[PDB]
């Protein structure tokens, strides 16, 4: 499994040092894909902090109400494959697709790229960089009931749920909330 | 006590959307609260998202040690206050007063270099939406706590940081999470 990662050194030239959320321009960040995207074997990409695996993480919404899922995580993330796409930035936008349809059911209707999450709190965090996005559409089910139990939470309550969320959920959860 | 304070659209269009921390040039940020800053009552500041407030706020090191304090009472790392209008002739120049004096009030101790690290900007907390961080690591030598009936200090191993962050929250854990990454 050869999966899309960037040097971090090349995405820290580009995008500066930041911890947590930060907007960007979309086209700016597939620009970024195709000039220093490449990709690695997953089990190399996994521990060596040399490179950032580039992972779109869909948050969904279904009206006023946000997907929450257990194994509570508030994005749905994955890798970016090498057979996704002809280039970085259209396997990247192919596995954005790809990812959320492996978990859930969904029609959605619009996703709207957010920004980047880019955190070094954890030996996980520090191999990855983020991509958010906001997924509106229509939920129906998950994928596969021996993986995950779902939750409909309204945004009033996200406030509360976001207390017992790590990672990449906190900082979501914060930035939808700023949002609206 | 009237407070240095920068509009919100200002920031923003200076300074992009971000939640959390973000490397900035020391003279654009300077730069920036001369040509946005000014001072505003602080009653009045601390109910108003137009504004936001301007908190130089600084983390200690002694050696390889860093300073946690604690007055539930959590760990925290970093020293703040606001900047007050009889700091300076200038935001500029009340900033840098202001940042000397607002740590001096707190802790005694003789810094080497205050380097500016960036900003904060969290939106977690009534008070965070409000407060605007300039982040410094000043190096040093720590002597004490100036209220020690306030305070409790420790120093501890940068390698035992990362234990007191998962327990910090706030301005804390976002600066723990900096600091061990610029080491």
């Amino acid at each position: 499994e050869r999966i899309l990662v960037v040097k971090t050194e090349d995405f820290l030239k580009e995008f500066g040092e930041f911890e947590g959320f930060m907007r960007v321009n979309f086209e700016d960040f597939l620009n970024f894909l195709d000039q220093y995207g490449f990709f690695r074997e997953r089990d190399e990409a996994e521990y060596d902090e040399t490179t950032k695996q580039v992972i779109p993480y869909v948050v969904i919404m279904d009206g006023d109400r946000v997907l929450i899922t257990k194994r509570y995580s508030l994005g749905i993330g994955g890798h970016v494959r090498e057979g996704d796409g002809a280039t970085p930035r259209e396997a990247f936008l192919k596995g954005l697709e790809r990812e959320v349809n492996e978990e859930v059911d969904v029609s959605l209707r619009e996703l709207e790229f957010l920004g980047l999450i880019n955190s070094s709190t954890t030996e996980v965090s520090r191999v990855h960089l983020g991509a958010l996005f906001l997924g509106r559409g229509k939920f129906f089910s998950v994928k596969e009931k021996d993986l995950f139990e779902w939750e409909l939470i309204k945004l009033e309550e996200l406030e509360k749920f976001s207390g017992v969320m790590e990672g990449w959920s906190k900082i979501s959860a914060a930035v939808l909330l700023n949002l609206f």
